[PDB]
C-alpha cells in the first residue's frame, strides 16, 4: 500500500500568519514548506511522538561530546527536566501549523538560548543529530523508497526554519 | 586521514565529530562530486533563480556585484565541498565568506534558507542517480553534514 494520505485541500489553510510576521511568509515560500508539506509533516507526526525518547536521548548524549555544553545546561536546569520540554518542542514542529503562536514561541526560545550563552555553532550541530535521527525513523518506518525522500524533505525544511527563527 | 587540522580550529574537530562527518563521510563526498559538476550549472543558477521570492537579496546583489560574478563564486565553492578533505584554508575559506557577507548585510535567516534550495537541488540530483536506496541515504547524511558545517562556519 501507501505511507501517507494524497487529499487535496486536507491541506489547505496550513500557513496563517500576520503582518506582525511578513518576512517569514517569504521564508516558508523560500524552503518550498507550502500545505502540502505541512501536512506531510502531519502524517509523520504519530511517528515522532512514538520515538521522541530515543530522539531526545541520542540528542543530550551527542552533547555530551562538548563538555561546556553539558555545564551550560546543569547550570540552569537538568538533563531530566530539558529532556522533557524538548520532547515536547520537537512534537509540535510537526504539527502541521504554522501560525503567529508558532514563530513567537521560537522567539522566545531564541532570546532563552542567547542569555545562556549558547553559541550559535553548537545550535546547528544539535539539528544535525535530529535529522539524523529522525532520517533512521523513517527509512525504518516508510517502506516505499519514493515516499522516504518526500518524508525527509518535509523534515529538512521544517527544520532549515527552525534554525532560521531561532537566530532572526 | 582527510582531516588536517591544526590545533588552531580544536574546536571544529569536537564539531565534526558532532556532526559525524568523518573520513567516511567525507569520502562518500568526495565519490559524489564528480555528480556535483556535471550539475553545477543547474544547481546553481536554481539557487539563484529562487532569491526572487525577497527583492532584498537580488539588490544586495546588484550593489555588491553581479549575477554572474556570484555564480562563478557559487559554482567554484560548492564544488570545492565535495573535495573531501577540509583542513585548515578549508576553514578559513569559509571565514572570508562569513567576513564578506556580514559586510554586504545578509541576515542570517536568509542566508540559512537559501541552503534548503541548494539541498533540494542535490536530493533531486540523488534520486534521480542512485538507485540503491542505501547509497541514496549514504549520499544524503553526507551532504547535510557538509552541509551543516558550512552554517556552522559562517555563524560562529
Ligand atoms: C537544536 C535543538 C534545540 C532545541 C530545538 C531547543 C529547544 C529548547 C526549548 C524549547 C527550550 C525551553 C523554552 C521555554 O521554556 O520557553 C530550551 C531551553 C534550554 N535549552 Fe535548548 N534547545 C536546543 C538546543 C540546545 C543546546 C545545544 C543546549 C545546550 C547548551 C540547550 C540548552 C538549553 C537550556 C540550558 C535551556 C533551559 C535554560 C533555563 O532553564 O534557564 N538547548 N531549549
Ligand atoms: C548557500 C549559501 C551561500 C553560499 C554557499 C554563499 C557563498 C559565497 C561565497 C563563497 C562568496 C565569496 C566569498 C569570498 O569572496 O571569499 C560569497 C559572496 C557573496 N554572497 Fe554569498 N553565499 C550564500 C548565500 C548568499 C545569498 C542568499 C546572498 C544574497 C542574495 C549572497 C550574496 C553574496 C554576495 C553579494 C557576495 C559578494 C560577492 C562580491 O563581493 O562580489 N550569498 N557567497
Amino acid at each position: 500500500t501507501a505511507y501517507f494520505s494524497d487529499s487535496n485541500g486536507q491541506q489547505k489553510n496550513r500557513i496563517q500568519l500576520t503582518n506582525k510576521h511578513a518576512d517569514v511568509k517569504k521564508q516558508l515560500k523560500m524552503v518550498r514548506l507550502g500545505d502540502a508539506e505541512l501536512y506531510v509533516l502531519e502524517q509523520l507526526q504519530p511517528l515522532i511522538q512514538e520515538n521522541i525518547v530515543n530522539i531526545v536521548d541520542a540528542f543530550y548524549k551527542n552533547l555530551d561530546h562538548e563538555s561546556s555544553l553539558m555545564d551550560i545546561i546543569n547550570d540552569h536546569s537538568s538533563v531530566d527536566r530539558l529532556k522533557q520540554t524538548l520532547k515536547r518542542h520537537i512534537q509540535e514542529m510537526f504539527a502541521g501549523v504554522i501560525d503567529d503562536e508558532f514563530i513567537e514561541k521560537r522567539n522566545r526560545i531564541a532570546s532563552i538560548h542567547l542569555r545562556i550563552g549558547l553559541l550559535p555553532k553548537w545550535y546547528m550541530g544539535a539539528f544535525q543529530e535530529l535529522l539524523l535521527s529522525m532520517i533512521d525513523i523513517y527509512e525504518a518506518s516508510i517502506t516505499n523508497q519514493q515516499e522516504l525522500l518526500k518524508a525527509i524533505k518535509a523534515t529538512t525544511k521544517i527544520l532549515n526554519l527552525e534554525q532560521q527563527l531561532v537566530l532572526e
